RNA sequence: CUGUCUGAUCAGGCAACGCCGCGAAGCUACCAUCUGCUGGAUUAUGGCUGAACGCCUCUAAGUCAGAAUCCAUGCUAGAACG
């Protein structure tokens, strides 16, 4: 509808130091470095203090302006990602079949292997992206941890395993093995 | 091997390739043998993050995987005015 100017503020926590230039965001914190590309947006930024952010779309119509608080919601992941990380757990689940998960390392890459799945021969490989690390939890039963900085690297990776263990030929709702994200949050709470 | 002709023998001619067995060479037969490649991008579909719409949502921005599909790799010709 064109409305004249729309506006979102950016909470930035105490020990964190948003740097934005030409619609790059590098987010800098006690956990590390995330950086951000957004050249496909329409956006500006001001920095109306050291603790807020204002991002701000002029003249946008309807989906323009529905961008803005998609901005605004990427960069406060990349800020709690930086402070209180991100950690999503997946719970094997099976009837018969017990599902074997190991780490592995091949070509000094980091793999997620999943073998038995449904008593199957074939062995799935899932690679590990960079900065998101898998841990077999020893706390729960069959239970893996995937943790880093990036949620969008983490649910990118966890949602990689989920589907890489979906059952053919069978009904689904009877057939119900698979590993699923059973809980989503943060490393520190 | 038959009939006939060269007097006989030997050696040959002819039968509008005389007839029969074998027959190399060449050609040839799923009637024989050999050989038929591996990268990227997608469709349907299933997802991630995520607003619009304080919630939600695979979708709007962004993004992941994925078909005998598509484009290459490979293969054939080589523009007779490249």
């Amino acid at each position: 509808m064109k409305y004249i100017q729309t506006d979102q503020i950016l909470d930035i926590p105490e020990g964190v130091t948003v740097d934005i230039k030409a619609r790059v965001v590098k987010v800098t914190g006690p956990r590390g470095e995330l950086t951000k590309d957004l050249k496909h947006i329409d956006v500006t930024f001001n920095k109306i203090n050291n603790r807020a952010i204002k991002i701000t779309v002029h003249n946008g119509d309807r989906k323009h302006v529905a961008a803005l608080r998609t901005v605004k919601s990427l960069i406060a992941n990349l800020i709690t990602g930086v402070t209180k990380g991100y950690k999503y757990k997946m719970r094997f689940v099976y009837a018969h079949f017990p599902i074997n998960v190991n780490i592995i390392k091949k070509d000094g890459q980091d793999y997620v292997e999943i073998r038995n799945f449904l008593g199957e021969k074939r062995v799935r490989e899932v690679k590990i992206h960079e900065g998101v690390t898998m841990e077999i939890s020893s706390t729960q039963k069959d239970e893996l941890i995937v943790s880093g900085n990036s949620l969008e690297a983490v649910s990118q990776n966890a949602a990689d395993i989920q589907q890489i263990c979906r059952v053919r030929n069978k009904d689904i709702r009877k057939f119900l093995d698979g590993i699923y994200v059973s809980e989503r949050g943060t490393i520190v709470e």
